[PDB]
């Protein structure tokens, strides 16, 4: 048989439902979303890291002439310089009456450390959500893990089960993303081909070992201006480090509902938020038939006590009558509370107490023990601790806070002005007659 | 989990007391003072004989 049920988006939050069919006793469910698995679709645009200036030996054309020639080198720079002052440790390199001149050139290249220091610029789109989910039914357990979408039933003993898609859509990611040393960090990087000197992403290449590199950083060459043979350069600071040292706060201490941001597959999981409707399909043969399920006879409730506790503190107590030995489900079909155990011994006449969760303080509703309901009602105290991160809201509150004794003094409170009125328009109309006697 | 109450102060008499927790059966205490201790501050002044 198939079901359809919606549920919230959380972790270790067990939901239980029923399902009615004639005949049969109806048959406890429990859906537990173990985790969630948040996996978009992203593409590699390029890597970025600190470089590494290159300062090759200098040509030396000795009282003559020479011209410049470009590289195919990143960001490559030449530029000649006429009456060189060549000197070295052996003295001047070369002789003539300052008509030597010499060619100077450099580029860059990124140093072995970006090997493992390397930084990739991500494009991101099209989320995907991928949910694990634990059934019990019958007191028998089974799994399954499937996309959210609601069109790819997954594969579990051959069973068919579907959910979603979601009620909204949530992604802590954006179009644009940074991956450096296992963090992610949400930045819009310049795109490739874009060379900006001081700034992220100034030099880029489309893998780490590329031989063709593309970058621009702004190099300019200084004339030479003593003795020995030397070749200045000035250049701005590397990028990277730049951003590194006010790269801001990573996504890990940014991320909406605590999602657990996972690098090797770039995926988010264990985040919480939205709803999620799905539709469970049981075989036949492990429904049970009512033939076999135990009788019972003349049940009751009693709220022993309970407490408007965040977490699961609240107790209750049924007594009920029967004719036989086994089991039976219990359930409570009132959102508003939420039972801890399922299903429980049955006596001839004896009595058991339960464990459960409300999100309001007016504790009435409506309760069932195996196929019997029973109508139940108390009301709860706030708690003195008011501070905990265990499981919380079961339900969520449907402004249904508002309590008995408050109802009772609302509807006091208002008054019937109508009717006051309408009589008085009634007197008033009967009299101007009487009066129009005369 | 804590719980106030005012007490006599009086030797020999027990004082009995409840505590109310949901899903937990009250548990008696019971309190004795058994005895008073009054130490003030003095000092010293002098001697006579
Ligand atoms: C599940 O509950 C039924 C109901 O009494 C019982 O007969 C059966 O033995 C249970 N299965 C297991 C594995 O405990």
């Amino acid at each position: 048989f198939e079901h359809a049920t919606t549920v919230p988006n959380v972790p270790g939050i067990p939901y239980k439902a029923l399902v009615e069919r004639a005949g049969y006793a109806p048959l406890n469910l429990e859906i537990t979303v173990v985790s969630s698995e948040l996996t978009p679709s992203t593409n590699k645009e390029y890597v970025t890291c600190k470089f590494h200036t290159v300062v090759p030996s200098p040509q030396v054309k000795c009282c003559g002439s020479l011209e410049c020639k470009a590289s195919s080198k990143a960001d490559y720079t030449c530029r000649v310089f006429g009456g060189v002052y060549p000197f070295m440790w052996g003295g001047a390199q070369c002789f003539c009456d300052s008509e030597n001149t010499q060619l100077s050139e450099a580029y860059v290249e990124f140093a072995p450390d970006c090997t493992i220091d390397h930084a990739v610029a991500l494009k991101v789109h099209t989320a995907a959500l991928k949910v694990g989910l634990r059934i019990v039914y019958g007191n028998t357990t089974a799994r399954l893990d499937t996309f959210v979408n609601g069109v790819t039933p997954g594969s579990s003993r051959d069973l068919k089960v579907i959910a979603g898609p979601i009620s909204a859509a949530f992604s802590p990611f954006d179009h644009k993303v940074v991956i450096r040393k296992g963090l992610v960090y949400n930045y819009d990087f310049p795109e490739y081909g874009a060379m900006n000197p001081g700034a992220f992403g100034d030099i880029q290449a489309s893998s780490l070992d590329a031989t063709d590199i593309v970058a621009r950083t702004d190099i300019r060459l200084l004339k030479p201006s003593v003795k020995n043979i030397h070749v200045p350069y000035t250049q701005a600071v590397s990028g990277y480090e730049m951003w590194k040292n006010n790269s801001g706060r990573p996504l890990q201490e940014t991320a909406p509902f605590g999602c657990k941001i996972e690098v090797e597959p770039l995926r988010a999981t264990n985040c919480a938020y939205g709803h999620i409707p799905i539709s469970i399909d049981i075989p036949d043969a492990a429904f049970v038939r009512s033939s076999e399920s135990p009788t019972i006879l003349e049940v009751s409730c009693t709220v022993a006590d309970c407490i408007y506790s965040a977490d699961f503190g609240g107790s209750l107590t049924l007594q009920y009558k029967a004719n036989r030995e086994g089991h039976c489900p219990v359930h409570s079909h009132s959102t508003t509370a939420v039972l801890k155990e399922a299903t429980t011994h049955v006596t001839a006449t004896g009595s058991i107490t339960l464990h459960f969760s409300t999100s309001s303080p007016q504790a009435n509703f409506i309760v069932s023990l195996c196929g019997k309901k029973t109508t139940c009602n108390a009301e709860c105290k706030p708690p003195a601790d008011h501070i905990i991160g265990e499981p919380h809201k079961v339900d969520q509150e449907f402004q249904a806070a508002v309590s008995k004794t408050s109802w009772n003094w609302l509807l006091a409170l208002f008054g019937g002005a109508s009717s006051l009125i309408v009589v008085g328009l009634i007197v008033l109309v009967c009299s101007s007659m009487l009066i129009n006697t005369r």
